[PDB]
């Protein structure tokens, strides 16, 4: 008796800790698998949706705050300064997202806000004077429910996960704690990015682009907006001539200087992630002797919800923050009088979110074998790994060689003795890394007798710059040979793989090298292309992300002639009359870092080819199916894809 | 310019106080008035509608617990017996009448019930390991929507307030605390009244008829229902009469009741028994004045609560109807009556209590409904009343039992004013020391207005009560007409060329009756009025017993109907000249609206200036509890009555 | 297996016969027995309703001409006076009743009105010009839906058919064809009654009352209305002072002259309805010589929808009008220079609508044998008589003296010769007649094993002016004496009918009369009393005619105190101690003629003598139950009436 798919249905998912402002307590987020309507289910169609609500410990195990029975549930929470209340958003219904302020002390939530569109992004001011937050107010666009066209003017109009673009952007929105008034503070004409209050409450620090085009381009500048004086606000005055990508904003204590993550201008978007210092309009790199990049880039499937990463100031000259490093993620300190150093940093294992201040420490952490938990201060305060259904394995580690040094990657076995199936998978981005984090997916396909091969290659993010740069400009060269060197050795080192059983999958980025492999070798006996690229051309053309992301990759213009040809010449499509591999093709209509057109070329050419070939189309779902799509579609991904490996092995 | 009814919106209406089980907190519900939904309203129709939330005060201001912004709101506020978890009642949309748990010590409220049709009156166990309510479930009733009949067998089949009667009644359940768990404990046959835990937790006493026969009849006993095992009530009191306010004693074996023992009727005032092994005795003996509140006002929505608590092995708390006012009092197992808390100018209308604290709810005639705890204010209700608040004067008169008493609130200024006759129903209640918006609108507005308590009112003892028995529209209407002579003649101010007569259910009945026995007044309405007594016994939901009660007389027999039609003021009609205004709802099961209609035809037939306004949906409590717009349309109508003919 | 009330189903209802002006065709009405959605039927609860499609014949076997699917269908045809079009109203869902118009020699129809409301009474100009009707167009009262109170100052407020009657009356509206164009022609203060073109269509007759008094006190004048010619429309003109009542307006073919049907102003409204010549302001009795009143005043329960009976000049000197006479109704022809004659009396039979020209008629015909069919110019164009499902029985007369002469009745038997109950069935009215309608209520009683004995007593009216006289002010006396005789005679009789298994059962005065009985004898083993009065000072208040009802029958006015004694005993409730028999009730919640708290009365006073009582309340149907309420509702009233026979025999 094997397990399936469904056995996801048994999980709930944490996100969003946010320690206490005396550090001695963690609200969070909880999800949980429900009905859409446990009083009317549909006897036909089950509906597993997800459900959240507010979690609350102080050193002990977590307790509910919230009881949501209907509507997506509760997200959100922030801590008043004072410790005595929780801001947070809710989801039911009509009631797309207000903000609540519930007394932690005694009795119930208020609904703080009436906007027909809901509220996204509270945050208070550290005096508790204030809550900032960001809305579109009741503003209604009907064009779509009556059939009017839409006008495109703008460079960028769609975006995966809001689909469309709104033709005015969400407005930053005050909320007076003492005075219970709520006033608009400034409506961006592009759009604000990331926003965090200067420490004495006077105003915040935002992230926006000058117009679309530069916005297309990923050039942003740091603005100061103080609080409004009189009927018209004041306008935000430009702080940062930073031209380049930039979020998380963390001012300093002394409220003059600020740190931010992004990457200085010149640099383009496989350039790491990094901390620099500013003041006065002048930057310099804080992160130094630290050639990794901030955040958590490490792959897995247990994430729902938000995960927070800002960097938080522990003292005048320690910044905290987190990086990801060969297949993990640990948190660091960078300091302004000298290097970084480890915090809280295991080599096996991931801390996908945390907050803290000068009196705690809040975090989410998961390993490969540890499904993610809760900890405050050090201390676990969920139970969520019992929860999951069926053992989980142990990988074994596999490494290959390369000019540049050593790679790795890891074998996930079934149990027993017996030969079986081998299961190249290749991770997107393509600068992220695949290790420590929980995947699902690799347990359930281990635990149904396959063995998981998968490798960070040249390209992937955690093994320093270089090692990132060496696919610049021509991808399916030395990154598909680090694929294919890989799982050889792989089959080399354990004898049990069946070289004669093998397949090849993989999502984003993974799904192009997927393309490209099997229009490259035959060896594979199955193929599974998941939210693929087939024709860079027509993704420069279609992606929410094409009017840049090939110019930063490849150093290639679609729009130019001599660059295009290279772009096709490097497009799995120009190839595909080599696949004979039978391929199952994944892809949501709403994806938009991936257009479905994508998939209906690679499929239409193995039609015309006679190659077996089987196309599935997810209606409403985006690029993030696989890690938070809706619970049903995916099951049925997951299905699909064990119907094909069974079929063909 | 003078406020207008819209100044109802303003308040907000306090109900149901319930103290800590340490008495050193209350918990009480607030309905404030908003439109049916702030996201959505309707440009063209305004719809104010009641919104309820819970409230808590431990000595200070109170503070709101819940928030409900849509539906009716929260309700029924039960304190677990270790203080804390609060219990409510929840209705919000489609969701009809929740049991919800609240902790009080953080966090928001659990969702214990999950039935079609809600529940209601939730009490704790004393140990805390139960909850008992009362449901029909989910059970489906489609006779209505699909257009069938419906087929009656039962003497009795609606009753005001609600609508139809179900063909099976509420069944009692039983919610486990510590397993979390809902069981079914009683399903009964006719239905359950009171109901009062044994102070062990061992089971509780109900208040049943043995079948519909009896219970249209009013008469009642008393069983014991043991927690179920593998369960059967079983009668302890012979009473077959009306009984509600179980209190059991402390010792777990006695317990005291409210009602009267069979015999002379329900005219008889309602006092306190103790019942031992099936014997009943008086507990509040020397006290010649009925247990409860019967006395006037509109400013209260929501339970009122006034069940009696033991404060210890020998004394049992109490409120009773005093001329007007109602104060607590003190029963003793070893002695007579003593008062607690009795202004005799106040009336106190609900109240809980223990060992350890008392919570109360008190007003008067210029002073607003406010929540008290152990002698604390805790509200600031009085605060939002929109315009000042005047002083009534009182005003006397003689009869054959001694001195009769009414008021006279006037307005602003020393000039010559109208005078209106405002006359209770019941007829066994009291005018006096309630606070009535109405009439404080009515003196903002340029009118004097006289009301007053005729033979026949509760609070004079039983002898005042008696002496209008069978014989409706006699010394009642004397004593009515005698103290408006009074009044004219005591208060200057009052215009004896601009006088209207006006009141409600029996109010109803006697402004019918003095319009056909005398043309004195100028303008007269009649609000949910009685003016065939006859078809009142067969269409009203007590029509089966009230006559029979009240006056002796049983519709059914001839020789009595021919004396309800010489009490029915429609008899008399020929001789109404007086411009009428006649105020009623359509499902008005107490009064039916068969009975405006027949004074309608017949002003008409005479051409008598008459004007009808027909509600709909609401009923008999129209002016006490009924939908905002439709209490303010109401008093908008009145006003123009009384502007058109002065 | 007897047969049940279901048998209802299988039958069509016919209404409405047009005769085409030429006079060789025929238009008319059925209604069938549908399910509310054919399509999606409730799996759990049946629901039969009425639809109604056209029918036309030209001497054979009529042919549809509409097919009705949903709603209520088509009604009044309407032919244009050139022959080649039919107007009609049609009812589909949110279509209430719009003016259709009907090529007959090919195509469908075209609508030609669009009012929210609908309209009412078709009427085309005799020149074909115009076609007039009745609508309240598009005006909307919400206070039921939005639950404000209704303010009422008129006398009347409700009406039987109508519920309750809106603040302003239809207005009369003008479709001038050649323009195909809408006009509002006369919006009247208090309301239209019957209405007729001037033969050279130069405008309209209508009936009038002077205000809503005289209204209540059936008090009518006629009005003279000409064709519009400014945007104002002129006004009516006061043509006849009448100050009584009046309809059927039948305008004479010299354009001056016309007969109505009412009674002059003395007479109160037992008297016959008869036909008045109008010339100038003067009036003279013109159906002389005939002590019957003019119409169908004959029991049955087979007649859905409109039954025309409007006078007809067939010449210059002749009226073609129908009259009842001794439970029949025939066609009979008034003449200005002499008496009246018989042209179309079977005296066993009944004639309850017609339409006529001076070149051909057509008319609905049945007996008590002989479901009713349609005729044109003498012969049979129907066959709805075959549809009835189960064989018909002959009744057999028994007669019984009164002091005015002998009165008579009928005896419907079953098969076989053993004992059977028997059923004393009392009509309404009380001036109306049993006899020789249509009864399927009878012939299903006696399928189902009862002797169905019903009389014509004093107080009917197919005998003459005295003998309606005769009950004058004293209900309950010799009406009473002439039932219990007749039944009495029936027992002598015939000798099957079992004296020891009795039952008296009546609708409306029959419902009186039952209840009354019940209050003097213990003789009858059950009773069924249906719409019944118990109350006669209560109904004075509560009845749509209230205010004149016990005026004309009675000489009694509620409203005056001596009157309402009387009234008193005259009401069965004063004698309600009396009873002992088994009474089912039957009641219906919008009945505005007998009101429900007549029923409520009788149903708690028998409760409070522990009398055994059952009480049907039916929601939504009015007086009219019986005869034509909704299909399942007619059903479970004969279910109820069978059901406490078989309980009690």
């Amino acid at each position: 008796p094997a397990p399936g798919p469904d056995s996801l249905l048994a999980l709930a998912f944490p996100s969003d800790p946010q320690v206490s402002p005396d550090g001695k307590q963690v609200a969070f987020v909880l999800a949980q698998i429900s009905e859409e309507d446990p009083a009317k289910p549909d006897k036909d169609f089950a509906r597993p949706r997800y459900r959240s609500g507010l979690w609350l410990s102080e050193g002990g195990a977590a307790r509910p705050l919230t009881h949501a029975e209907t509507g997506r549930g509760d997200s959100a929470p922030r801590w008043s300064p004072d410790g005595q209340n929780l801001a947070f958003v809710r989801s039911a219904g009509e009631v797309k997202a207000a903000l609540m302020l519930l007394p932690l002390k005694g009795g119930e939530a208020r609904r703080v806000t009436h906007f027909k569109n809901g509220v996204s992004g509270p945050q208070w001011s550290p005096d508790g004077r204030f809550i900032a937050f960001t809305t579109t107010a009741d503003t209604e666009d009907k064009r779509d429910e009556r059939g009017e066209a839409r006008v495109l003017t703008r460079p960028v109009y769609r975006a995966n996960g809001a689909d469309w673009l709104p033709e005015r952007p969400a407005a930053l929105w005050l909320y007076d704690v003492e005075a219970d008034k709520l006033r608009e503070w400034y409506a961006p004409e592009i759009g604000i990015g990331a926003l965090s209050w200067w420490p004495d409450s006077r105003g915040v620090l935002i992230v926006q682009s000058e117009d679309e085009w530069q916005a297309s381009q990923w050039r942003q500048d740091v603005y100061d907006l103080p609080l409004p004086t009189a009927d018209a606000p004041a306008a935000p005055q430009k702080l940062l001539d930073w031209n380049s990508a930039a979020h998380g904003l963390a001012p300093h204590p002394d409220g003059q200087r600020f740190a931010l993550i992004g990457r200085p201008a010149g640099k383009g978007n496989t350039e790491h992630a990094h901390l620099y210092l500013i003041e006065n309009g002048q930057h310099r790199r804080l992160d130094t002797g630290h050639d990794h990049p901030v955040g958590d880039a490490v792959g897995g499937d247990c994430h729902v919800g938000a995960f927070p990463e800002g960097p938080r100031w522990l003292d005048g000259d320690t910044l905290l923050f987190s990086s990801t490093v060969r297949g993990s993620v640990g948190l660091f300190t960078a300091h302004i009088g000298g290097g970084v150093k480890a915090y809280d940093h295991d080599p096996q294992g991931v801390i996908s979110a945390f907050t803290a201040n000068e009196h705690g420490v809040a975090l989410i952490r998961e390993s490969a074998t540890r499904f993610p938990e809760v900890e405050l201060n050090g201390q676990r305060v969920t139970d969520l790994h019992a929860r999951f259904p069926f053992p989980v394995r142990e990988p074994q580690r596999v490494t290959f060689e390369t000019e540049l040094g050593e790679g790795e990657g890891w074998v996930l076995l079934p149990e027993g003795e017996q030969k079986v199936p081998a299961l190249l998978n290749i991770h997107g981005g393509p600068h992220t890394d695949y290790g420590h984090g929980f995947t699902h997916e690799f347990q359930l396909m281990a635990a149904r007798g396959y063995g998981v091969c998968y490798s960070n290659p040249r390209g992937s993010v955690g093994y320093g710059q270089a090692w990132v740069d060496a696919i610049y400009g021509r991808w399916g060269t030395v990154d598909a040979d680090d694929l294919l060197n890989f799982f050889d050795r792989c089959l080399e080192a354990v004898p049990r793989l069946d070289a004669a059983k093998t397949a090849v999958m993989g999502g984003s980025y993974g799904g192009f090298m997927t393309n490209w492999i099997t229009g490259h070798t035959t060896r594979f006996q199955a193929a599974i292309t998941d939210r693929c690229i087939s024709n860079l051309i027509s993704f420069g053309g279609t992606s929410d992300i094409g009017l840049r992301f090939w110019d930063d990759e490849l150093g290639l213009d679609f729009s130019r002639r001599a660059d295009a040809l290279k772009l096709w010449d490097l497009s799995p499509l120009q190839y595909v009359e080599n696949v004979k591999t039978p391929t199952l093709i994944v892809h949501s209509v709403l994806d938009h870092r991936c257009p479905v057109e994508q998939a209906e070329q690679w499929y239409a050419a193995l039609h015309k080819h006679q190659v077996p070939v089987r196309f599935v189309r997810f209606p409403e779902e985006n690029h993030e199916l696989s890690r938070s799509g809706r619970p049903d579609r995916r099951l049925t991904r997951l299905n699909e894809y064990f119907a094909w490996l069974e079929r063909w092995l």
